[PDB]
């Protein structure tokens, strides 16, 4: 089933610069008893990162093992606790900081990474999807087609029946999603279970990283306008689309309306979304939704209120 209503759980891609890194003190997975939680709020859909780097540390060869068994033990728990999983490959459409495409990074070598992930992980029930690539920006945007097509036919090696969630150029920005998504139209899957996935922040750069607050113009519709040129698409193409990053600091209430129109507008199409973030090991992050002590999370009372509105079947928008 298709939930609307999900989250980003984040740590297993933390410290990017040391590879492999120590789990425990570079990265981190969830502890025991953390899928509970969030079972116990009503949501049931995750969005996992991962590090391609902590995968495969080299280019065309085996899974790294300890990293592999990590995220074998995480779905082993999201399983248990009734968790659909998005696997992402958190990476930018880069492998050690080169695009996938240039001479350093063959789209032969992603090919092999995604025929691995499948090849291990479709078997299990907690797998839900493959988010194939997180935010391909700046030098990668060119040639990320190409590379995306090469993923798809990865992934359908070995699992032929999952959606494939193909994220976009310029960070999958929703809201520029048509001033590039064109040559996506292009992308050929034999399964033909493809969903288009972009990102919106509603801060004055959408990068997220509310350096100021929302500011005296600001306009609540703002997470809606971001969208609408995303969904316009998938409705102009016949496609599928889902939101897998949005968040907000937890400190104005103008954030929380924008969200809160922002999410009616995605349930009236079918959108799921994922919040960005909890996860096990963010501190006093200003979009972290993991509970801590004397932290208030008022973005999660509303994800639970729109988790009670979902009614959707699956990924919108609706075709006429
Ligand atoms: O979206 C999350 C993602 O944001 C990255 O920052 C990006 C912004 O996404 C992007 O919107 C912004 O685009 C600006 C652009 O740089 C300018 O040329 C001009 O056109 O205004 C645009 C804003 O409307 O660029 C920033 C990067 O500078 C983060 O880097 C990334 O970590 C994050 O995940």
């Amino acid at each position: 089933s298709v939930d609307l209503i999900g989250i980003n759980v984040a740590g297993a891609e933390f410290t990017g610069g040391k590879l492999p890194g120590k789990h425990g003190t570079h990265y981190f997975f969830p502890p025991e008893g953390y899928f509970e939680y969030w079972s116990e709020q009503g949501i049931h859909t995750v969005r996992f990162p991962l590090k391609w780097e902590r995968l495969q540390p080299s280019l065309n060869a085996e899974l790294d093992d300890v990293y592999a068994s990590l995220v074998d033990d995480m779905l082993d728990q999201a399983k248990e606790n009734d968790i659909k999983v998005i696997l992402d490959v958190h990476n930018y459409a880069r492998y050690r900081k080169k695009v996938i495409g240039t001479e350093d990074v063959p789209v032969s070598a992603y090919q092999d990474l995604m025929e691995r992930i499948a090849k291990r992980w479709q078997g299990h029930d907690a797998l839900f999807a493959y988010d194939i690539m997180n935010q391909p920006y700046g030098s990668a945007d060119k040639l990320w087609p190409a590379a995306a097509q090469a993923g798809i036919d990865g992934v359908r090696k070995y699992d032929k029946k999952r959606p494939l969630l193909i994220e976009g150029a310029s960070w999958s920005s929703a809201a520029r999603w048509p001033r590039y998504a064109d040559e996506l139209l292009k992308l050929k899957d034999p399964a033909d279970n493809m969903v288009f996935s972009a990102h919106v922040y509603i801060d004055e750069d959408a990068s997220g990283s509310y350096k100021k607050g929302p500011g005296k113009d600001f306009e609540p519709m703002i997470g809606v306008k971001r969208v609408e040129p995303f969904v316009n698409w998938l409705k102009e193409h016949g496609k599928k689309g889902h939101i897998g990053e949005f968040g907000i600091p937890n400190d104005d209430e103008r954030w929380l309306d924008a969200m809160d129109k922002l999410l009616a507008y995605l349930n009236e199409n079918c959108i799921p979304i994922n919040y960005w973030a909890a996860g096990p090991s963010w501190g006093n992050y200003k979009l972290s939704i993991e509970p801590k002590d004397g932290e208030k999370r008022p973005q999660v009372a509303l994800l639970k209120k729109y988790a009670a509105k979902d009614n959707c079947s699956d990924f919108g928008p609706a075709k006429a």
